[PDB]
């Protein structure tokens, strides 16, 4: 039989993340379902291993998932790691492409404190986007998870806090779609753009989908430019009309953050509380779930 | 908690088939692991009902996938079936997309078997892929499953076997890499087309990657016409260079075939297992890994 580490039977492949591909492995000991991330050891950029440093930094963390084992096998060097629930873009296709404002504020109560944890482990990790937020299993199932750190970054020294410094003409790392703007515009991302791409997450949750998604433009490459136009003509109270106005305040308060400024990760989650409260809404952990056309690239 | 069924715990997505989703799953009771394929009920060219169905005249064979629970949750139709191991796609990646000859026979030899079962229950595939055979779990590790039946057909009566009509002007159905040329040219599919297309599964194994693959189109109705040009412009002999002649003997007599014959399943077997037995292979069942964009049909 096949397996990784002779502990894991390894499944089907079951995505392909920021930097290798997942596959679903069977803890052969336990029984217990697991996901194991596969990086061919001549990749050029090898990055396997520093993930799994960034994962094993973050363990403690509430939404953290485990690590179960690390090591090279073959052809590969491996990540093995407890396995979870859907992705978030799992289950806004379930729903057909609509949640519903209480799932969308149940949802950024604990992404923005998602980010705020890997923040204050000294981590930004670049590419918030639905697919990197997983619900949990059984009993963890009201829990949401963050994965992948392939393109996370040290923004700190963990000793002296000093910043890393501001820079320009970068090129994009992470996803075109939830990308800030500073980060169309080429400047170094620090911990503003992981809450501001969350902020065009959240508005991805309304509207089932975003202005600039699907741009129909048939050359690669050209197609990042289109984005960044779009999402830079379009103003935040334009792309935010039709629902409450704290989701538009919310983007501005993050592309007001200055490249160093600590984000004021309380403010933004009252901003959302106060607005769940004025619904009426209960926190019972209640999601919709529980009750040709776009065919837009994350990659391109 | 969300459930479907009342019984089977939803996870991730971890593909998308014929023409429907699949999520991991997991049988409370039981806590296995299973796979969940789901339609939308507001389609309107809908098949997992007639999916299952074909499923369930299959039950007893061979590396044919159980059927757990079949029905209507909210807004989707529902068919829980088994959860099987890598898909042979899956594997060869991981082989770094080389398969040694005794692992390609090893292959055949089932790949073969499973269609004929197929023909046998008076059905075609119609989708014959890498991502269609699935190796199975545990104890049936050595097993290879065929499965999604979204595109299959009956070709011949039940009761009577009388072979469907012969039919021209059809659009293709399938995959467009490995759908024989026969289903290129518009003419309805039979026996010999899951077997033709077998064999370029095969010699796709062999090389790589098949000469009409990849190939740089922008539009799209182009591309499948330059596939279809490549495909039909490359001679057998030409395809299957520097592999043993039985890959070009078994794929001109899938091609020699006609519309309603029979194949001689046991004689394109044994092509394979004679030239299995001559490289003195041992007979261990180890296979290789136990030691606006181009579109190419991904349905």
């Amino acid at each position: 039989e096949l397996r990784v580490g002779n502990r894991y039977r390894l499944g089907r492949k079951i995505g392909s993340g920021s930097f290798g591909d997942i596959y679903l492995g069977t803890d052969i000991a336990a029984g217990e379902e697991v996901a194991i991330k596969l990086e061919c050891v001549k990749t050029k950029h090898p990055q396997l291993h520093i993930e799994s440093k960034i994962y094993k930094m973050m363990q403690g963390g509430v939404g953290i998932p485990t690590i179960r084992w690390c090591g090279a096998e073959g052809d590969y060097n491996v990540m093995v790691m407890e396995l979870l629930g859907p992705s978030l873009e799992d289950l806004f296709n379930f729903c057909s492409r609509k949640f519903s404002l209480k799932t969308v504020l149940l949802l950024a109560d604990q992404m923005i404190s998602r980010i705020e944890y890997i923040h204050s482990k000294n981590f930004i990790h670049r590419d918030v986007k639905p697919d990197n937020f997983l619900m949990g299993l059984g009993k963890k199932g009201n829990l949401v998870y963050i994965i992948d750190f392939g393109l996370a970054k040290k923004y700190r020294d963990a000793r002296t806090h000093q910043h890393i410094p501001y820079r320009e003409n970068k090129n994009l790392t992470g996803t075109a779609r939830y990308a800030s703007i500073n980060t169309h515009l080429g400047i170094e991302q620090s911990r503003r753009d992981d809450l501001e791409s969350l902020g065009y997450v959240l508005m991805y949750f309304n509207l089932g989908s975003l202005p600039w998604q699907g741009l129909k433009a048939a050359t690669k490459r050209q197609k990042y430019e289109r984005i960044s136009e779009k999402k830079m003509s379009t103003p935040i109270e334009v792309l935010c009309k039709g629902y409450p106005s704290e989701f538009a305040t919310y983007l501005n308060f993050c592309r007001s953050l200055r490249f160093d400024d600590k984000p004021d990760y309380s403010y933004l989650r009252q901003l959302f509380r106060n607005l769940f409260h004025r619904q009426g809404f209960s926190y019972d952990y209640v999601f919709d779930w529980n009750m040709s056309g776009l065919q837009s690239v994350v990659h391109r």
